[PDB]
């Protein structure tokens, strides 16, 4: 493998007090949940299915600016334009970014990041 | 030197229909001590190394592909290539190819992603 | 290729801070790191907000790793432009307080890496 293909990562908060959740693990199978049900809305207008590998995390801002002593509770989503399903990678990144705002209006977040990163897949199979 | 060079990033499920894990926590431990064994083989072999720092996640795709409601069990690996300690970048990427295909056996998964990605690393001592 | 993004590798020092958890473990290192940016950005008004994630780190054995991986935390944060008019000046504050951690930490060693990406931010 020598062509380059992409990666996305997305920042989300979780917001528990809204959702009733109480604990890392409630918070990834919720943003779990949520995102195979937008993913899959997606899939079935376009043919492109944004699968995702979502982290635990806590992000560190300043007090001011409205995060919790020692972090606000969040979870990273990241995933790979996998050249075998992907065709077409402009129209993927349309796609990922169609969903980031969704997760976002989902989720109920204020503000949020979605990134891109050249990558070189290998993929064993 | 810049400090440019590589790292690399593996995703790899946990087969619990195979293992029987229990927990968040057996299950990093158990790809962990995996990760360690393998390494340290092909480390005798070729004075390569690959540490790699291993994350908690949940992987999520279509239902219809076999992945649970809220997403499937995850582990992500993740690993620069140090100039400290590697000569030869390429050598490096060629073991960690290795040792992505040896993980995918050892795990049971029938397919499993390994990216490099170009970095620049400042490492402090 | 429009930004960078940091993200560094660090040690939790259970001999010393004597945390109990990995939940524990993140939020020693969040306060910790939520004080020194807190201060930088009365300095610089530069504020390297970090999202950090739990971890265990794998390497050999005779150099010190645990039996499946020492416990770390990894942190990781973007340049975002709205926010940053001075790209090498944020570099210039990341390895800054990359090095401050380390000390606080007590680490002999930490990796701070800076990588390319491409940023959308929503609001
Ligand atoms: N994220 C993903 N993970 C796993 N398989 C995927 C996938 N996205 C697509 N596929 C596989 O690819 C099939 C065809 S969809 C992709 C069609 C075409 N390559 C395009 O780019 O438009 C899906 O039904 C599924 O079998
Ligand atoms: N990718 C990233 N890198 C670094 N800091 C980030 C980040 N994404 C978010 N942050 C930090 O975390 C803050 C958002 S906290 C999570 C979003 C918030 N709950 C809301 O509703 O908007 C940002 O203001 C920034 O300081
Ligand atoms: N991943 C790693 N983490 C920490 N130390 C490492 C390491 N890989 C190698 N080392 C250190 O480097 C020593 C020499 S290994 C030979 C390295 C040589 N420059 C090459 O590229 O072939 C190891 O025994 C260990 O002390
Ligand atoms: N790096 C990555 N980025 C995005 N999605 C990924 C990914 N790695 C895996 N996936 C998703 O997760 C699915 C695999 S689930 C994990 C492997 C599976 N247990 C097996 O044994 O084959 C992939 O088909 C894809 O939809
Ligand atoms: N890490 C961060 N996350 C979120 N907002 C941030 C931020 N760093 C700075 N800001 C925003 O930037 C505002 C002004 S400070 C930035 C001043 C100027 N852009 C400079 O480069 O010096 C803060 O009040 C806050 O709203
Ligand atoms: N970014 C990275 N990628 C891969 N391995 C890394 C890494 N950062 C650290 N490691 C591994 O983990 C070891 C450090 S363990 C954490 C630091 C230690 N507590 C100290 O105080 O020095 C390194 O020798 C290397 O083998």
């Amino acid at each position: 493998s020598m062509g380059k293909t992409l990666r996305f990562e997305i920042v989300s908060g979780v917001n528990k007090g809204y959702f009733h959740t109480n604990s890392q693990s409630e918070s990834l199978d919720l943003v779990g949940g949520i995102w195979q049900k937008i993913a899959k809305e997606e899939f079935e207008k376009s043919n492109i299915y944004v699968s995702a590998v979502i982290k635990p995390s806590k992000t560190v801002y300043n007090q001011e600016w409205g995060c919790p002593e020692n972090g606000e509770e969040t979870v990273v989503l990241t995933g790979v334009a996998n050249e075998e399903f992907v065709d077409d990678i402009e129209k993927w990144k349309d796609t990922v970014i169609k969903l980031a705002k969704e997760l976002k209006n989902q989720m109920k977040q204020s503000t949020l990041t979605c990134e891109f990163i050249e990558t070189e897949l290998h993929y064993f199979k």
